């Protein structure tokens, strides 16, 4: 069918900020008496009024069914705007929503969710893994537990991706690895580390994917050092598909500094707030683009305090590339509970004392941090304040 | 093993007009020598310059070797735009097209073809059965009848599919059938009956089909009388695949017209030129989107002057499927013999009287046509210059 941009709840196509073209939901919508919508607040903080400011609103069970390529893997993202639609309280909203015999968010409360974050809309990000079905069935399913409880959706997107998902290290144990090829993937955070932020319009493989500056989830006390590659450095992708990140994305760093004897002294630190019970994927972006050679700059990686890379295999990025200017990345998985870190990923970076390096340093390009399905479930409680 | 969409004799990634998205071919190329050429002009006809600008070319074999799922059926499509390639005289080129051991193009002039089309450009496409096999070896071979012979590709496509074929009913015979589940298959015609062409980006199944417009294939005096369905009308598929066809085939029809008296004096006709000695399947397409009853509109079908619906048992839309806005499609198969159907496979509808019809017309929404392999070839002789 290709791929779409449905916003919900519009009779005509409309265009973004961005240069997105939406187009109107109706076609897709199997079930009848659903309500349309529009907003009757327009936040200043919306970046478009597309596809925020127009919904559609069921107060029943209600399925989409949009046409798809069996044995691909998909891009699939779903815009929330809790705001004023005439006649509701957007606080009674709670609903479930599955996307082919995966539930992606049960009990949702959008408004809740935007009052936690302090953002006025949301964007829920999936990565779905082939079902071998021509149609992606995305069933809307207000709350059997709350008789005023209905579902809303303003905006639904379905792309096409490529299979940018295979093993991971386990963090904490011995050459274990995990596979994640046929995961169901929820996207947590997507960060262009030491660089701006990167609009889908500027994304690689035609997939939209928004990056976003990292300084924000920075729990250190020192922010460090940001690097900036030389104009028009080549970032040279070899055989590493290009969809994986823009290359902007390498062409940026935080790293700790010049300073080797304060570097050894503390952990550059991001702290990022997820849902407990579920496995994580982490990918670490890397790309040198000042140094040269092997143990250069060699650097311990732990998540939620436990070994990613360190003791006598740190990481190297030349060590691991062979070259200056070559982009790569590594994908960590740590399953959070109770024990390894309640509700928070920690990712801390400090130089290596193992053999002897010329500088002592760390850095990173880019993150992307992915909830892994358990039991086909990607849905978390809503959180608190 | 993923779907693969090659410009040969391009070392970027390059994209379409519609879209698609394009890598060079170098990684898949298996077995023999060649070269990168481009065209040294571009036809005003052509809507990109991707793929059909850029062309590997072989003077000897040549095998890619494309990695597949071996339970699964397969598009495959070749891309052809005869032009002067690195001083070589197009004329020259002859040659053969294996997949596997399925003969698809033998003794192939793609100057000769794009002449007699008015063309200047080809996209030949295949529907490969499941080989058991992971790799898909695709073979390229000079005619070694002409000594300047040499082969040219301009892009190659390999998209895993559905199986959307099965038995198909034998045109004027009673329940004899053929069976094309596992067949390989070539892509005749594929038109969208009643509306304008549905480019690649809007095919379902994401299987990137061009559903082309019906009108230059029309023969009867009447082009009849093209519908739409109503804005907001809702294809309603039920268990049928959406992959078999997009909902704007669907939406769209070509019938007869209000005029019953006309509609009983004529045929609907559309007229096709293919290969001899093949077995060709026709599927129609159909939906009904303006009336709602059984016996509302009932009609014959022709295939070749012979009956595919008829006599007591005419094309009923609503009688078959039960209902306004449930597509659906028919298969018919036909044998075009040596001397009989020469060359051509005409479709023809009118009014059936049968049972007292509240209306006397005939619509038809789609048309595909496939033709069926014979001795593992589905090679036919190269057109008529003119
Ligand atoms: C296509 O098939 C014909 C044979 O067709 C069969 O035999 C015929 C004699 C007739 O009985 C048909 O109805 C049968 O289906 C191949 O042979 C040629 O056929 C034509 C007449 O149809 C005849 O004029 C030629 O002399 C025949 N040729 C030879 C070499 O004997 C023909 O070669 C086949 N073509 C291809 C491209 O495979
Ligand atoms: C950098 O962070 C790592 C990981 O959090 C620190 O190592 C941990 O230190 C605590 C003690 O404070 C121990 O309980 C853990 O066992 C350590 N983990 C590992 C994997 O060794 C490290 O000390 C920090 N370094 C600095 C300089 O602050
Ligand atoms: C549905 O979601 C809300 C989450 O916001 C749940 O209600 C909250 O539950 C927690 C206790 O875990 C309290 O701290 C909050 O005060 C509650 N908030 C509100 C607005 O009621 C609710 O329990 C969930 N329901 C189900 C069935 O899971
Ligand atoms: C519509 O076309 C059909 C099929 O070509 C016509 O039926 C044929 O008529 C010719 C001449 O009368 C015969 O040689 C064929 O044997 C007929 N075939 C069949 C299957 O009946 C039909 O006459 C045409 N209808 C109209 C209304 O013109
Ligand atoms: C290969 O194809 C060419 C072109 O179709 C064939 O040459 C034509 O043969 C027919 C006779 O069947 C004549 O009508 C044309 O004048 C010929 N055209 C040219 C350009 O020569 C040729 O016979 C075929 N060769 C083989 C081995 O099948
Ligand atoms: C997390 O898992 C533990 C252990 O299975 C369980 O006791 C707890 O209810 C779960 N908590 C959440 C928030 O899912
Ligand atoms: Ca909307
Ligand atoms: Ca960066
Ligand atoms: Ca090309
Ligand atoms: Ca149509």
């Amino acid at each position: 069918g290709q791929d779409l941009a449905l916003s919900c709840g519009t009779s005509e196509a409309s265009a973004d900020q961005d240069k997105k073209k939406w187009e109107p939901d109706t076609k897709f919508l199997k079930t009848g008496n659903s309500i349309h919508a529009t907003a009757t607040y327009q936040d200043p903080s919306l970046l478009s009024t597309v596809p925020y400011m127009t919904a559609r609103i069921f107060t029943a069970p209600a399925t989409y069914e949009i046409p798809i390529k069996g044995d691909k893997r998909h891009l699939l993202r779903l815009y929330f705007y809790p705001s004023t639609y005439t006649g509701l309280n957007i606080s009674n909203s709670y609903f479930t929503v599955e996307a082919n015999d995966v539930t992606l968010l049960s009990n949702f409360s959008a408004a809740i969710t935007c009052q936690a974050l302090t953002q006025a809309y949301l964007v829920k990000e999936y990565s779905l893994a082939p079902t071998d079905k021509d149609v992606l069935s995305i069933k809307f399913t207000p709350s059997d537990k709350y008789r005023d409880a209905f579902a809303f959706i303003n905006g639904i997107e379905v792309i096409q991706m490529p299979e940018l998902f295979d093993t991971a290290a386990l963090v904490g144990f011995t050459d274990q690895t995990m596979d994640a090829k046929t995961a169901n993937l929820q996207s947590m955070f997507r960060l262009n580390v030491g660089g701006q932020d990167i609009p889908g319009s500027q994304d690689s493989g035609g997939l939209t994917r928004t990056w976003y500056n990292d300084a924000p989830y920075i729990f250190s006390a020192g922010l460090g050092v940001t690097l900036q590659a030389s104009n028009n450095f080549r970032i040279n992708y070899q055989n590493m598909p290009v969809s994986i990140a823009p290359a902007d994305i390498y062409k940026t760093a935080r790293s700790q500094g010049p300073n080797g004897d304060i570097n050894l002294k503390s952990n550059l630190t991001w702290m990022f707030q997820i849902d407990k019970n579920f496995t994580y994927i982490l990918r670490l972006h890397f790309c040198e683009f000042q140094l040269s050679k092997i143990n250069q700059k060699v650097f311990n990686i732990y998540i939620n305090n436990r070994t990613a890379q360190a003791d006598t295999t740190p990481a190297d990025i030349i060590g691991w590339t062979g070259e200056k200017g070559i982009p790569m990345y590594k994908d960590y998985a740590i399953y959070v509970d109770a024990n390894n870190g309640g509700e928070e990923i920690t990712l801390q970076m400090t130089p290596s004392t193992f053999g002897q390096p010329e500088y002592y340093d760390s850095s990173l390009n880019g993150l992307e941090i992915f909830k892994m399905d358990t039991m086909k479930n990607l849905a978390g409680p809503n959180p608190e304040p």
